[PDB]
């Protein structure tokens, strides 16, 4: 129950139908002009009406947009809300190959709105960026990344953040009226999915307790690939896999066998009877991943991937983050997980496990780029399930003992927010509960809700935490 207590999941609950009147003040719609053709972008522009002012966000030029926005705000006076359709730009930015153009443009729009003093709440619309409601299909993991950024905008700029709304693929008049009614007043909700059945909103809940055996997890066997396998959590994952039956562990990281601690890790694993391969290669390098897969023993086919590669450093507040910082944070997450997905789809793996973060699940100030990068992982795991493929996303809280949060700097701030350091064995024992259940998505975190809830909600309420009774109690 100690391990059950670490597991949470995202659910979607029905909320009230909104009012029937459109907003009284003027809306400002923001369009990516090369990527304004999708049906849902037309349906949304039509629902906003012809009195809505339209801003075409061209390229990625913060100072140019700040100037253009300042002119609009001068001419129009205050807007009621800003409605961004930038998410429809899913093509990669030409200069930053791991950043979807719409993600870069949404960052620069949040930045330029603050620069210009346009204060109306920003709403970021997606289509297929969340899996909400029974049978729902997350069709665009790229747009799913924009939710990780948006939750961090709502932490950093709470007064000028509206929220996120996912649209259905057909935006009929019932969907349009939910939309415009939420923009009038959203009832204090800010992470919303419009579906045929109603409006759903995002919630964090404790996961159901483990059912010993219920997931038909197959025995660990053959070759298992742990990207980031020489790093802190990846090394501990590899040890556990060795103890459990893996014939062969393939560990990767940019430094490979030159990684800190690598020789000792190899010796620890080989003592347990496992074949060990340690390779040096960037998880975003598709050709190197293909070569690595082509090399596998005939008698030890790839049976599972654990994607632990990642960096969190050189992030910045939303107001300051650059596209080159965002690219570097996205590389081992979006680019590398897309390669892993595409080169293993046909292999019938037993597990495809992606390591996300609480930064992506609930949001962490100061970590927009890392939140977006991890949110892509969570969305890709739901998207793969829709294709009939296994996938799981595990959004860790804080690890103790090994890995990126052992820096007293990085450790001190997390623990002080109530995201407490987990013992490796407990974190791994909870991941094994998730994998035995074959759950698609979970956060695995030790929380002190009496510290977390009041800090997280100091400037704006969080409907997300209303389904965690300890958070409700802390706020009473
Ligand atoms: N520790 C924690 O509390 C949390 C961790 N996470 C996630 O867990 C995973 C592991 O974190 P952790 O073990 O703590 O961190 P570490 O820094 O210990 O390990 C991360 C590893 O990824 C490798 N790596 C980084 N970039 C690339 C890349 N482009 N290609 C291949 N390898 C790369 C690093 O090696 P190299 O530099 O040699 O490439 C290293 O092996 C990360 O994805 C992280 O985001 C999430 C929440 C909390």
């Amino acid at each position: 129950s100690h391990m059950d207590a670490l597991r949470y999941h995202i659910e979607w609950n029905r909320v009230a139908e909104p009012g029937t009147a459109r907003p009284a003040g003027r809306l400002l719609a923001v369009i990516s002009p090369d990527h304004a053709g999708a049906p849902w972008v037309t349906a949304v522009l039509d629902a906003l009406g012809p009195d809505t002012v339209r801003f075409e966000a061209k390229g990625t030029d913060r100072a140019a947009w700040a100037a253009q926005l300042a002119q609009l705000r001068e001419d129009e006076g205050e807007f009621h809300a800003v409605v961004s359709l930038l998410a429809a730009a899913e093509a990669l930015h030409t200069d930053h190959g791991s950043v979807p153009l719409g993600l870069a443009q949404t960052l620069l729009l949040a930045q330029a709105l603050g620069d210009a003093g346009l204060t109306a709440p920003l709403w970021c619309l997606t289509r297929g960026g969340v899996a909400a409601g029974r049978g729902d299909v997350l069709s665009s993991p790229v747009q799913g990344a924009l939710w990780g950024l948006g939750r961090v905008i709502g932490l950093e700029h709470p007064d000028r953040w509206g929220g996120l709304i996912d649209l259905p693929e057909t935006v009929d008049t019932r969907a349009a009226a939910r939309l415009t009614g939420l923009l009038a007043d959203a009832g204090g909700e800010d992470q919303l999915a419009i579906r045929g059945s109603g409006v759903l909103a995002r919630r964090l809940a404790h996961a159901a307790p483990a059912v010993p055996g219920s997931g038909k997890r197959p025995p660990v066997h053959g070759s298992v690939l742990v990207t980031g396998g020489t790093g802190g959590i990846g090394g501990r994952v590899a040890r556990r896999l060795a103890e459990q039956g893996a014939a062969h562990l393939v560990l990767t990281s940019r430094r490979g066998a030159d990684a800190p601690g690598a020789a000792e890790l190899r010796a620890e694993l080989e003592q347990l009877g496992v074949r060990v391969t340690i390779a040096a290669c960037d998880a975003a390098d598709r050709e190197a991943l293909a070569a690595l897969l082509a090399e596998l023993p005939e008698d030890a086919p790839l049976t599972a991937v654990f994607h632990s590669a990642g960096v969190a450093h050189d992030d910045a507040p939303v107001a300051d983050l650059t596209l080159g910082q965002l690219d570097a944070l996205m590389r081992a997450k979006l680019t590398a997980a897309r390669h892993l997905h595409e080169l293993t789809a046909d292999l019938d793996l037993d597990a495809f496990v992606l390591f996300s973060s609480g930064a992506a699940v609930w949001g962490s100030g100061g970590q927009p780029g890392y939140a977006a990068a991890n949110a892509y992982l969570d969305a890709l795991a739901e998207h793969r399930r829709s294709l009939g493929l296994t996938a799981s996303s595990v959004a860790w809280g804080t690890w103790g003992e090994v890995g990126m949060a052992t820096d007293p700097e990085v450790h001190d701030r997390l623990v002080r927010q109530g995201v407490l350091a987990m013992e490796p064995e407990h974190a791994l024992g909870a991941l094994d509960q998730m994998l035995e259940n074959d759950d698609t998505a979970a956060a695995i975190t030790l929380m002190d809700w009496e510290m977390f809830a009041p800090a997280f909600t100091a400037n704006r309420p969080s409907a997300l935490l209303s389904t965690v009774p300890e958070a409700v109690s802390a706020l009473s």
